């Protein structure tokens, strides 16, 4: 699919009506396992944090660690199908541009690289921005090959504002997911019992982040 047309006729529909959406096949199987082979090459280099903090046993020794992360520009040597990706992810909101809500996206992240590690940690009921940060939208893509959830857990949880019911979304190869970042979105990831890879990149409203600017805050200091 043309980005353009995945834009116009599934990706810009479905975030005005759902405000959840998934693309299956994104990339292909040659450019996704190449991704794969670079967050590999990431995580087994050491390129990764050791991971979040879960149980802080008083011996520590015994402390559990979860969800290891590393930030990616994406011109970094080792990640340029990672560039790649977020090159297209890029082109895909662009085409959305005026039309996703009144959002105006004029800025993302750098790519966040998230390993689970498959030790049954997952990932706590969260908003991604509760607190007006500018971030509009998150965009992840997956890239976990023959994922089954049954047997390897790790699904995303996803509990729409106003709504019984969840949404369950399984990390498989080559999806990529957006959804709205604030509080319409709260979700969770449920333990993982394999490593299972993500990239997050998230997208800003500039109205949101020009004033985020202000709310917030040397610099940003001059003069005097
Ligand atoms: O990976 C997924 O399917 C969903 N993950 C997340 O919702 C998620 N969100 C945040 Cl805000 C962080 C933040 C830091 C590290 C990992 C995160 C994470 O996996
Ligand atoms: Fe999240």
């Amino acid at each position: 699919l043309p980005a353009l047309k995945l834009a116009l006729e599934y990706i810009v529909p479905c975030m005005n009506k759902h405000g959840i959406c998934v693309v299956d096949d994104f990339l292909g199987k040659e450019t996704g396992q190449q991704i794969g082979d670079e967050v590999r090459a990431l995580h087994d280099t050491g390129k990764f944090t050791d991971g979040q903090l879960v149980s802080q046993k008083s011996d520590s020794s015994k402390d559990i660690r979860g969800d290891k992360i590393t930030w990616i520009e994406g011109k970094e040597p080792g990640c340029e199908t990672i560039g790649l990706l977020m090159s297209s992810m890029d082109d895909l909101i662009r085409h959305c541009n005026g039309k996703l809500g009144s959002y105006k996206i004029n800025g993302r992240t750098k790519a966040m690289v998230a390993c689970y590690p498959g030790n049954g940690t997952g990932y706590v009921r969260h908003v991604d921005n509760p607190n007006g940060d500018g971030r509009c939208v998150t965009c992840i893509y997956y890239l976990n090959k023959d994922w089954d959830a049954k047997v390897s857990g790790g699904i995303l949880r996803i509990f729409p504002e106003g709504k019984a019911q969840f949404a369950d979304i399984e990390p498989k190869f080559d999806r990529l997911l957006f959804f709205w970042s604030d509080r319409r979105n709260p979700h969770e990831v449920q333990p993982a019992y394999a490593t299972r890879y993500a990239i997050t990149v998230w997208y800003f409203d500039a109205d949101e982040r020009a004033r985020a600017k202000v709310k917030y805050l040397k610099g940003v200091r001059v003069e005097l």
